[PDB]
């Protein structure tokens, strides 16, 4: 092994133990390991290998079809007490869940490789490196994390001989007899996704999907970050980053909390309609704030690479997510293959009459009754290939936040944009984000789903305690260098149930009247729900829609509000004894300004 931590090596021998792999490897991120896991992976008939004319250096890979289910209620914070985790988490006792996954990791990795896999999330030559460590017994995972991660060598240096770092454990769980062949995708039908906050620990076992095995993507990133923030002064948050470029040449950072399905990718990937305006992505899921001298607010993106969805994807809808594509050194899950050994889902362009699907099974055009590319497949691709990347995304120091946004799918009610009368109704606004969505497992159609800063089902710890945090941070800034916090809704929705609002591109005259805000030169009404702009605040020049739609979209109606009322309160109550007063307070005045 290429380390002196003994912290290090003692962990891997004592998981080596209970697992009981055939032998150990530690990964270095090395393009030859890279080339070599690949290979090994296509001879497992885990990866296929895209052509390379169309592809350099691209993979196919397809997951068990039981391995791609939402596992919410299997996903755990494990605090030593229940209050802790909270009404918005999954608690167990500590104690418990040990003795119940210490039973199924024991012998778990028998006759597979023991992966270890050093890694560092955020740039390198920060002053903090948060670094992590993640034992695996599948292929896929480390070939994923490569991308996903700063993975290897420099991460194994960087933690010195007692460098912290959390250790991240996973197993697919599906332990090979010696006779025994095994399956391209290994995995359990018992599935556990286990946070341990005080120590900074995730146990993983039973899935080697996505999230649930890519262990920085969400446990690392939010989950496990959340605490540590909550600890150390900073926030770990549900964001894109977005630099939008003025005609002047005049660089803004937004950092926008919007849930899944909600629009993040597509604000990350911004193409700006108004003459002279640009736009470029630091990242379109995790944004970790910290304050600097500046006392301003910093944000920088924890990951290294995009694990987007890929169907809806196209050259209309995402040009620059496909040119990132297209660079290759990609790894597409779950997508379908087309007779000239290219990928394909639903919403690509062209038009193919044949495919094999998902499940490697044949596809014909209005005629097989699925999807060929599951609905929520992924695509795994070096940020750096994306041309739209800000020079600034490496950068340790972050980049200065002017606005944080937070929205979700509201067919009523909730106007295109406000502006927050200040940082604790901020949080408040973000506390209380709500959004018209629902899944299987749950049903419940037409509710109004609240998703707190996009954080619902991410919290490390109690929701509360969350909301209390971010009242706090607030409380002990220079008022002045504190980000102002926006509230947007691209979703309302007209009597006829068209968009009031076309959105997309679009939403870059919204952010306009942001950074004019920003600027002290923009108009806006106060309303009971704080600052709006009217209709002539808006840079609407050029844009052919009915002006009396985008009046609807900005529109604030007292009734509506009060109708909205019991449903924040239940809310409220929800979130229970940990809910700050703070919140309370702001709650009291919308009723009040409301009357
Ligand atoms: N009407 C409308 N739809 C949008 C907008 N932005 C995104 N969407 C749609 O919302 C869905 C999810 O968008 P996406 O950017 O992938 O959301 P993400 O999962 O949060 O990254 C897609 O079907 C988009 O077409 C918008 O500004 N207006
Ligand atoms: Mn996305
Ligand atoms: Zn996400």
């Amino acid at each position: 092994a290429p380390t002196n931590h003994q912290g290090l090596l003692s962990w891997v021998e004592e998981v080596a133990e209970l697992t009981q792999p055939d032998r150990v490897v530690f990964t270095d991120g090395s393009e030859e390991e890279f080339q070599r896991l690949c290979d090994q992976l296509v001879e497992a008939g885990t990866f296929i290998r895209l052509n390379p004319e169309k592809h350099k250096n691209s993979y196919l890979a397809l997951s068990d079809p039981s391995d791609v289910a939402r596992v919410e209620s299997r996903t755990y914070i494990c605090s030593a007490k229940e209050i802790d985790a909270g009404p918005t988490n999954n608690w167990m006792d500590p104690g418990e869940m040990r003795s119940i996954m210490k039973d199924l990791y024991r012998g778990c990795m028998r006759g597979r490789t023991m992966y270890v896999v050093p890694f560092c999330m955020g740039p390198l030559g920060a002053e903090d490196p948060k670094l992590g460590v993640e034992i695996t017994d599948s292929e896929y995972v480390v070939v994923s994390m490569r991308t996903m991660t700063r993975m290897g060598k420099a991460a194994l240096e960087k933690m010195g001989d007692d460098g912290f770092f959390v250790k991240a454990l996973h197993s697919v769980g599906a332990p090979l007899e010696p006779g025994q062949k095994d399956v391209a995708w290994p995995c359990s039908e018992t599935k556990y996704i286990t946070h341990f906050p005080e120590t900074r620990e995730i146990w993983s076992y039973g899935s080697g999907y996505g999230g649930n095995a890519l262990l920085g993507k969400k446990c690392y990133s939010l989950r496990i970050a959340s605490a540590m923030a909550h600890d150390e002064g900073w926030l770990a948050e549900h964001m894109l980053i977005l630099k939008l470029i003025s005609p002047e040449n005049k660089a803004y950072y937004f950092a926008a909390a919007f849930p899944s399905a909600c629009g993040k990718t597509n604000l990350a990937m911004l193409q700006p309609t108004i003459p002279g305006w640009r736009a470029e992505t630091l990242g379109d899921d995790i944004a970790w704030m910290r304050f600097g001298k500046d006392g301003r607010l910093y944000a920088v993106n924890p990951e290294f690479g995009f694990f987007g969805v890929a169907p809806g994807t196209n050259w209309k809808s995402n040009p620059n997510a496909m040119r990132t594509i297209a660079a290759g050194n990609t790894v597409f899950t779950n997508v379908a293959l087309t007779d000239d050994g290219d990928v394909w889902w639903e919403g690509l362009e062209g038009d193919p009459q044949h495919l094999i699907d998902w499940k490697g099974n044949d596809w014909y055009f209005r005629e097989t009754e699925t999807n060929a590319a599951h609905p929520n497949s992924r695509y795994c691709t070096p940020m750096s290939q994306c041309p739209i990347l800000a020079p600034e995304w490496d950068d340790p120091q972050g980049v200065p936040i002017s606005g944080i946004l937070f929205g979700g799918r509201r067919k009523t009610t909730v106007p295109l944009v406000t502006e927050a009368r200040d940082w604790q109704h901020g949080v408040f606004i973000g506390a209380t984000l709500g959004s018209e969505q629902t899944a299987a497992a749950e049903g419940k159609v037409g509710n109004v789903r609240r998703d707190p800063m996009a954080m619902l089902p991410f919290l490390g710890y109690n929701v509360g305690d969350y909301f209390q945090h971010w009242i706090n941070l607030g409380k002990h800034a220079d008022e002045s260098k504190l980000p102002k916090v926006f509230f947007v809704n691209w979703f309302r929705r007209g009597d006829d149930g068209r968009f009031l609002w076309p959105g997309f591109g679009e939403n870059s005259r919204v952010l306009k009247w942001i950074v004019d805000r920003i600027e002290h030169k923009a108009g806006g009404a106060t309303t009971p729900i704080g600052t709006v702009p009217a209709v002539e605040d808006l840079d609407l020049d050029g844009l052919d829609v009915d002006a009396a739609d985008v009046a609807a979209a900005l529109a604030v109606d007292a009734d509506e509000w009060r109708q909205e009322l019991p449903l924040i309160e239940e809310w409220l109550q929800f979130v229970g004894e940990k809910l700050p007063t703070g919140v309370k307070d702001e709650f009291d005045a919308l009723k009040e300004r409301l009357g």
